[PDB]
């Protein structure tokens, strides 16, 4: 009965779980927090917050590892997955990983530094951790690598690609395929002939155009900073309207990146939370700067969703997906309602479902685009990655 | 036989037309150019490029005041039409300069410092040489102030906006209400409901999407920096890529301002030239990058199209202007070709035809949105509010 090992290793936290490899079912899950702190901790499924203060990213992991010994679960840990943050170019699927693949994670790692060298960190505890165990490292940049130069290419002078890499990345990749591959069933298309938005909706959120299952143009750039207004940051911004601000405020590059990752998006418009939840109840209460995030927040979504279906053939799908997307009746039904021009038509019986009902259709028939809400599992993609890689011989 | 003088007076040069009220014909046109500096002159009708050495701006209108006055124009000057850079939010209109608007004009000034300053510059100049002569400010702002706040807001903390006025702006705006004007006739559409895509393309480029007569997207920001890739500005750019390659090279936020600016686009690509003939020329001389540039330039103009497509309840028309947009067979093609998605089909003995032609129809029967070619007329535009202007009592 033998199970695999996923792992996130973020900046702060390593969220894990373990999966059962003939049904892909979730049998533990966990997160170690507050990483690199002094008050560090790891709870497993709510239950008992289990203190673990000043501990690194190895003493994380094994502490989990005990964890999944004192349910006898250690000895069926027949594969481990591991979540990388950015891929670069070298990376365009997953694979087992080797001495070879970390020198070239490493190597892509100034790209993204902070989540990279977490990526690694975990990668080297768990490799110490389980000697034995075969080992696969899926990353969240190359579903993306299928972009054409046009769709990747920023409007910089061409220096800045060849010698320093600056192009286009996207993330949010095994979400974008995990969630493609499930519409062209749900949606009974053919994957060769298909066009496809998916829109990634949830703390981070990014669109992608999936034509004949593959990546043609996604919304996040080099960094996670581009596109959509998300919960934190801001989405796409004026570069022009940036040093404006510097030159008003005195804020330097620096400081202005911060605001926009940190401080922007459905919290910085609203005042209150990046939390949709806590802005859908403010609005209803009559606050007008929750009103006007979740607006600015649906049209710039509106927005991406129909500049990417320009990468299309043809439009087949809308696919909403993440806490946002998965969840969030008011924000599905403005965005359709944003998108009448494409055809579209809400059915809101259907829209008004929770997400207990699963993968679902949530438009009418005479809409000339089906649109589906299909939950998201990055950690079950991971782990058919590695269900698979476990058949082949390295 | 009454004339209107127009005027734009850039941040190195003043441009200048003479237009005829009753028909508003072309009857003289010229470019003061190299303005403060010590290379300073004055061409009219590419006739006489007369110096004009270390001349302000005030000497290069006196030294047009006088050429009008050697074709006994001068005297049937009965209006005089400027274009400004930036209206910020206090001008949703072109008006009968007065105290107040000089006032006010020089308060939105932060805002485009360097084209605002040269605005002004240009309407002293012009109040002193035309002391009798009602004068008219036309902004290129204006005709998006009726974007709605979820359209113009940035994602940016809400202090930005109310403190800064850090919003979207836009720009072409006397290009983008000409030329929808024109639409409604060429297309017989009903203003009230109707909905538009104009692609301004030309050294500078953007899109504006407008709906029943109104502006309600444009693709440019506070600045022009934002939106499509142009001449030799990037267009839409990951902050966090900008902020990425500041700490690998040492350059500052002005520095990559100015590479934004000034260094990127057409020109920044290819390396070659902003100068899209040149390029098409190039790439059918088997030059890739000049290729890379074009397909790139395309590829952002069709995804911004479809975008601001979002914000329209039904899609009449893309119109395409400036003078890459009027003269470009190829990119017009390609853009077109770019958006069979929304069921577009060109006709290519219609697209063939020279910009001599005028305005007309380059779409097929079958196509499920109209596509014309409109070459813009700024000045004319300029003239016409000024005309209207000239009937009121103030
Ligand atoms: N610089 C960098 N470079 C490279 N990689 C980087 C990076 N920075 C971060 N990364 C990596 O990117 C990856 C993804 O990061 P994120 O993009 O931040 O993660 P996510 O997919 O948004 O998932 P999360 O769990 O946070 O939010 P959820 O869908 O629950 O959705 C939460 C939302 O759903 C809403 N929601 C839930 N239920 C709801 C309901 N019933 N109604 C309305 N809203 C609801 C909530 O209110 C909330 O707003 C990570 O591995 C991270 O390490
Ligand atoms: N920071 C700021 N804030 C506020 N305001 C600001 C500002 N900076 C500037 N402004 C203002 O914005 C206004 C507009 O500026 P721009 O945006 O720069 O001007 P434009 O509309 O591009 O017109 P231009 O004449 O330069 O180019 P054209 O259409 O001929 O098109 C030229 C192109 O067409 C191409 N072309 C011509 N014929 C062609 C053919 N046959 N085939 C292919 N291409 C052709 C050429 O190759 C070339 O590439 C100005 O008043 C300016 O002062």
């Amino acid at each position: 009965f033998p199970v695999v090992l996923v792992i996130n290793c973020g900046s702060s936290s390593i969220k894990f779980s373990v999966l059962d490899v003939a049904t892909c079912d979730v049998l533990m899950a966990g997160i170690a927090d507050g990483m690199n702190t002094e008050n560090a901790f790891l709870s497993i499924n709510g239950d008992k917050p289990i203190n673990l203060a000043h501990s690194n990213y190895e003493d994380a992991l094994k502490a989990i590892a005990f964890e999944l010994e004192k349910r006898d679960l250690t000895d069926s840990v027949a594969l481990i997955g591991h979540r990388i943050a950015h891929g670069g170019e070298l990376f365009t699927q997953s694979v087992i990983i080797t001495d070879e693949i970390i020198d070239n994670i490493r190597r892509v790692s100034p790209l993204a530094p902070l989540h990279n060298y977490a990526n690694l960190s975990g990668i080297d505890a768990a490799r110490h951790l389980f000697p034995a165990v075969r080992q696969v490292a899926v990353f969240d940049t190359s579903f993306h690598q299928t972009l054409a130069p046009e769709a990747y290419l920023y409007g910089l002078p061409w220096e800045y690609f060849s010698s320093l890499g600056v192009r286009r990345y996207g993330f949010h990749g095994t979400s974008h395929r995990y969630v493609s591959r499930r519409a062209y069933e749900l949606l009974d298309l053919d994957e060769k002939d298909s066009g496809l938005i998916v829109a990634h909706l949830g703390n981070g959120a990014s669109i992608c155009a999936v034509r004949n299952g593959q990546s043609v143009d996604t919304s996040m750039g080099m960094t996670p900073l581009e596109g959509l207004m998300m919960g934190t940051r801001s989405g796409d911004v004026d570069f022009g309207a940036m040093a404006w601000i510097a030159k008003e405020t005195g804020q330097t590059l620096s400081d202005l990146e911060r605001v926009v990752n940190k401080e922007s998006g459905l919290l910085g418009i609203s005042g209150l939370s990046s939390d949709l939840r806590v802005l859908e109840k403010a609005w209803h209460e009559g606050h007008e700067r929750a009103r006007l995030a979740i607006k600015t927040f649906v049209h710039r979504i509106a927005r991406h969703i129909a500049g990417h279906a320009a990468s299309l053939h043809r439009l087949d799908g809308i696919i909403f997906t993440g806490g946002i997307g998965e969840n969030s009746v008011l924000i599905r039904q403005l965005v359709i309602e944003h998108l009448g021009v494409l055809g579209l038509t809400l059915d809101v019986e259907m829209n008004k479902q929770p997400n207990s009902h699963g993968e679902r259709i949530i438009s009418a028939n005479p809409s000339q685009v089906i649109c589906a809400v299909i939950p998201t599992n990055e950690e079950k993609m991971i782990a058919l990655d590695a269900i698979h890689l476990g058949n082949v011989k390295a």
